């Protein structure tokens, strides 16, 4: 008898909902101020990549906690609109859903305040009921939006079932926990994480380059540092020397979500699409980060399959 | 098939409290974790709903949310409330207006107000109302929505002899006269009274001296509230001011304190209309002055029940 695919991506990691007030100038201290438009939004890094795999057809589970309160309600039912399991998917009345309020002007300078909230209270015994899903998933991914301590058991179950670990240190703190860089099969970051990791400044792909050597030498197999709209660079074990996988210059419209959208496409081919190298999956994700900066609203941005080129779902190499 | 008649129309604002807490106020291009996020039901209209029902009117709340989760989320809090949503209008075309709150450990905010379908509540969304309208005892209107739909749900309450009930919050210091001219009763605070009038407002005198100002300039009577020294009073018939004095309280959060006070006196003016304007005073005074001893703005405001008899009795 003929049954669905397990999940192969699991995400262990955070939801959020975006809170975004425009106006024509920001605030200071004692001000009120009338705004032009109010915006609410589905973001947190976790979601966002779950997302994203989703749409290129992954089979997905999110592992996550958010609040017994509307905005947590509203979370869970933007989970299965796009199809992914929420099994693991856990609401408390110990902590409102995390939020992240922005306040932007119109040349898009902001202010932001966030509260990791009920993200802050996925726990252990929470991931264990996950065990057996997790074992059987490909791929792995984790962000630094829940308790690190966290994330570090998630990579910790992959790691002891030979899945594979997909680590996006984001947002990066200096006194990341060591055992991060060994646990992590691919570790991918941006470049100002990349400096807050390292203590370096990187501003360029050579700069990114000198970065990644640092990183890899604490223990990752494989490096990535994203480079925005320009690409990124990457380096392995195999082959130390770093490799710029650059882009064409594309018109944006709105970039928020792009790296998570990078992040999501990249767990999307370590599941699905193992025998390409990393240079074509690179390549690929790429694009598909591309894709989501030519239109607005983050989740609203991420490309499904059926829209994107057939191609990047085919042989190219071999 | 028995119709619940309201007394007490409310045209007017819903706005959602967005409020994070943090230890330091951002400047542009910062990012920070705040320690704490909560939601909450403002806009002074339904405030001051909130409160005329609590103490017992059957009230209406006229106003527009979006067809969204907070506007979904606000009609629930209006029905919770024993309010009629009859004409709670949802629109597709905004969201939900939303007070977004960012609040240091001193205390200090940075607030930005985004009135969205507040301020498409329009006259066509106002004629369906038209019934209720004349039917009900007191009609009561703020700042907070389009003026010319206040305007005009002022207009209708006046011809149809319905009480008008006016408070000009937030305040703008070039107000249309029409609003003087159409309020029975006018209310606002010392600060929007300086905004009103250009003088300065610092103390039960001053307020006197600014309420006649804004007495000549149409309105029947004026009350300038002063926090917990009261309020002031004056009319076209008694224009010497009196100042009507609150006994003092222990303040655990004064957030929507004013409303508490207005929906109060909405109350008051539709069931006990021959009690003395000192007499209503007084006890709306004692009704905002409970407010203050709870967090929570709405969840502040107290019922009937937790309230001595005495606020709800009357000498022949
Ligand atoms: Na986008
Ligand atoms: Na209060």
């Amino acid at each position: 008898q003929w049954q669905e695919e397990v999940a192969a991506v699991v995400v262990v990691g955070s939801c959020m909902t975006d809170l975004v007030s425009l106006t024509s100038r920001l605030p200071k201290t004692g001000e009120t101020i009338h705004g032009h438009k109010f915006f609410i939004g589905f973001g947190g890094k976790g979601a966002n990549q779950c997302v994203q795999a989703a749409r290129l057809g992954a089979m997905t589970s999110m592992v996550c906690k958010v609040g017994k309160d509307s905005f947590g309600n509203d979370y869970i039912e933007n989970l299965k609109q796009n199809d992914i399991s929420t099994e693991f998917t856990y609401q408390t009345k110990d902590a409102a859903t995390g939020t992240a309020s922005i306040i932007v002007n119109n040349e898009g300078q902001n202010i932001i305040v966030i509260v990791a909230g009920a993200n802050l209270l996925l726990n252990t015994e929470d991931l264990r009921a996950a065990a057996n899903v997790i074992s059987r998933a490909k791929v792995m991914v984790c962000q630094l939006e829940i308790t690190p301590a966290t994330s570090l058991e998630a990579l910790t179950m992959a790691r002891r079932s030979g899945v594979k670990t997909l680590f996006n240190p984001a947002p990066a703190i200096a006194d990341l926990d060591p055992q991060f860089y060994t646990l992590s099969d691919v570790f991918c970051c941006n470049e100002s994480e990349a400096e807050i990791l390292t203590g370096l400044t990187v501003g360029s792909a050579a700069d990114a380059g000198e970065a990644a050597l640092v990183l890899l030498k604490r223990g990752c197999q494989v490096v990535i540092i994203t480079l925005g709209a320009e690409g990124c660079v990457v380096l392995s074990q195999t082959e130390p020397e770093p490799k710029h996988i650059p882009t064409e210059k594309v018109k944006a419209v709105d970039t928020t979500g792009a790296g998570d959208s990078f992040v999501g496409a990249l767990a999307f081919y370590l599941a699905y699409y193992p025998n390409l190298s990393l240079e074509d999956m690179l390549n690929r994700s790429n694009f598909i980060a591309a894709v989501s900066v030519q239109a607005a609203g983050t989740q609203s941005s991420y490309p499904y399959k059926k829209d994107l080129p057939l191609t990047l779902f085919l042989e190219h190499h071999h």
